[PDB]
């Protein structure tokens, strides 16, 4: 006898079968499909869980349509509904929207959400970490943890009354408690690999954020499968005996973990792999899905304002090496918006800049996260640490300016990146990292080290995400609570001649 379970992560609010770049895009790829290829691939097995492992509620254009719409997260919830999953997870951005938003999700979806190491108060913010069921004559248990890192990047308003546990810890105090009432465990963790499973070398710096390497080294031979998503990587291997799963993002996707039993009727893994999200004659969308789809698509493409010029990104890379029309407005924005000396923005990966026309559509992916502002006072010293920290992202490849492999490898990290305005530098790449930055002058005045300065930067980095550590606990001068999008918006309706001052000027070079 079998079972399989199957698994989405990072699905991140794509259920369409589209990324939203225009408005008739169709591409085999969100969840209406990749539960489809579930449906029809399930009825082989015995039975089958189906199960999704955090960042549902937050990324995509239809996130940001829900909540300039009713605020309530209902439509994306009957999809989950319709579909009869068994249980999920929490990822990180499930906060981003606030904490009664998430409380108001898990309480109108039918099935449960695991979370074992965020507590709330005294007790954990789900009803339930562990779940227990059987198989046969055999048990399995399922613990859901999510990254401990949340504090490094959402809104403190958000998670206040929230204490996040290392997923390690929690684990290593749960096996022994799960050994004696299951058979089978299954992990499903909301966060990814620090080392290579291979060879054990460490992938990225070891900040805890992700622990699933020191999991498994620590405790395989008692987890059969061990369900990870957030670095959206696509894995399906064996550690010793454990099935290992990362299921990608956006559904293009779905982990499959088939057990079976042998002689003495002990369940064993059969296999573990991903199967691909692909179109099939089968594959409808019915009449009411198509509404809302378009009911999408129409308000994506409400104009926000005509130009009088391009500001289109050709290249994103030439956009990062050197001041662009594009980013030079993003911080001019910023600047006027927060009266800082200095701006900064990074260039997200859907961010193709603004043709003359711009739509809600434009806006929402040039500037794709709900991050707020934050005007910090921090040292000249503090300030070029900073800019060191965005020069990191730059390496030399043969005799060229190229990017780094820190921040492509295991995936890429371009979003941590920033441009500033405000401030003209110099970054020499061929320099050793903490040393790059040089000639910088803040209004034709070369930058005191010793003086103290403000810098608006967003929420994410104000609590260090993207290890931006300095602006942690700097003081705050202005809380700017007008999100990213709704701040383009506002610039381009009241500046119609878009005469825009250069504020960007900086060069990057050997
Ligand atoms: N500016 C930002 N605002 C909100 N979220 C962001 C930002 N940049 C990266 N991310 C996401 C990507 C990963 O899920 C996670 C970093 O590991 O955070
Ligand atoms: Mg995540
Ligand atoms: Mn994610």
């Amino acid at each position: 006898s079998n079972i399989a379970f199957y698994v989405v992560s990072d699905v991140h609010g794509y259920i369409f079968p589209t990324d939203f770049t225009s408005r008739n895009q169709y591409q085999p790829m969100g969840l209406l499909l990749a539960n489809h290829v579930i449906e029809q691939d399930r009825r082989q097995y015995d039975q089958s869980f189906k199960i999704d492992n955090g960042d549902f509620l937050q990324g995509s254009p239809f996130c940001n349509y829900l909540i300039a719409h009713s605020g309530s997260s209902q439509p994306l919830v009957d999809f989950y509904n319709r579909m009869a999953f068994d249980f999920g997870t929490l990822g990180n951005h499930e906060f981003n929207y606030g904490l009664p938003y998430l409380k108001d999700t898990l309480r109108r979806l039918n099935y449960p959400v695991l979370c074992a190491n965020i507590y709330e108060n005294d007790s954990t913010l789900t009803d339930n970490g562990v779940k227990y069921f059987q198989v046969g004559d055999q048990t399995v248990g399922v613990i859901g943890l999510t990254t401990q890192f949340i504090p490094h990047w959402e809104q403190p308003e958000h998670i206040q009354s929230l204490t996040f546990h290392s997923a390690f810890e929690i684990l290593q105090q749960y096996l022994p408690e799960m050994k004696r009432h299951a058979d089978i465990i299954v992990v499903c963790y909301h966060g990814g690999f620090e080392k290579d499973l291979e060879s054990g070398t460490p992938t990225e710096v070891l900040t805890g954020e992700n622990e699933g390497y020191a999991m498994l080294e620590a405790f395989s031979k008692d987890i059969d499968i061990f369900i990870t998503g957030h670095q959206h990587r696509q894995i399906a291997e064996r550690f010793k005996q454990t099935a290992v799963i990362q299921p990608g993002t956006r559904g293009t996707t779905v982990g499959r973990v088939v057990l079976s039993t042998d002689e003495y009727e002990n369940l064993s893994v059969e296999s573990c792999e991903l199967l691909p999200v692909i179109d099939d004659s089968t594959f409808t969308i019915d009449e009411d899905d198509q509404h809302l789809r378009k009911q999408l698509e129409d308000w994506l493409d409400y104009e926000i304002t005509t130009l009088p010029y391009d500001m289109t990104i050709n290249h994103a890379f030439e956009a990062r090496v050197a001041p662009h029309p594009f980013t030079n407005f993003m911080n001019y924005a910023l600047l006027e918006k927060s009266d800082a000396d200095v701006a900064c923005t990074a260039l997200f990966d859907s961010a193709s800049g603004f043709k003359q026309v711009v739509t809600m559509r434009d806006v929402i992916n040039n500037y794709p996260f709900p991050n707020t502002f934050k005007v910090l006072a921090v040292s000249g010293a503090k300030l070029k640490e900073a800019i060191e920290r965005s020069a990191e992202y730059f390496d030399v490849k043969n005799d060229e300016v190229s990017v780094s492999a820190d921040f492509l490898e295991p995936k890429p990290q371009h979003f941590n990146y920033d441009i500033y305005g405000g401030v003209s530098y110099t970054i020499h790449v061929g320099r050793p990292k903490g040393q790059r930055v040089s000639n910088m002058m803040i209004q034709g005045h070369a930058v005191d080290l010793k003086q103290t300065y403000t810098i608006c930067v967003n929420n994410y980095r104000a609590v260090g995400g993207g290890q931006y550590d300095m602006y942690i606990d700097a003081p705050v001068v202005k809380d700017i609570q007008v999100e990213g999008a709704q701040l383009l918006i506002d610039f381009l309706s009241n500046n119609n001649l878009m005469r825009i001052p250069q504020v960007v000027d900086f060069k990057v070079e050997k």
